[PDB]
């Protein structure tokens, strides 16, 4: 049973590369980070900084999450993001997406002891 913050690093963390550099990156990275298991997850984001780097935009500019909650924050530098989205043609099991690469701000909610990112708002 995964926490808040690991959930948060397990779908939206690769450090290991700078940028998607094919267009074949989504499909590879949401399968291998186990989200097209009994569903494909329709949109997510994957951000190519450190994790340290990432967990100190809770530290940053305070923002208002989509949601209304006050919890959010927006980076004050653009980051290296890889968007997935599902592809009119995707239907689970055979999951597919399309790759866009961007460099944008990250807005991100946090929580906890320590405070760190646990949800993904959206980027600018
Ligand atoms: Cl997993
Ligand atoms: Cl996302
Ligand atoms: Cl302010
Ligand atoms: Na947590």
């Amino acid at each position: 049973k995964e926490t808040a913050a690991a959930k948060f690093e397990r779908q939206h963390m690769d450090s290991s590369t700078s940028a998607a550099s094919s267009s074949n990156y989504c499909n590879q990275m949401m399968k291998s980070r186990n989200l097209t298991k009994d569903r494909c997850k329709p949109v997510n984001t994957f951000v190519h900084e450190s994790l340290a780097d990432v967990q100190a935009v809770c530290s940053q500019k305070n923002v208002a999450c989509k949601n209304g909650q006050t919890n959010c924050y927006q980076s004050y530098s653009t980051m290296s993001i890889t968007d997935c989205r599902e592809t009119g043609s995707s239907k689970y099991p055979n999951c597919a997406y399309k790759t866009t690469q961007a460099n944008k701000h990250i807005i991100v909610a946090c929580e906890g002891n320590p405070y760190v990112p646990v949800h993904f708002d959206a980027s600018v």
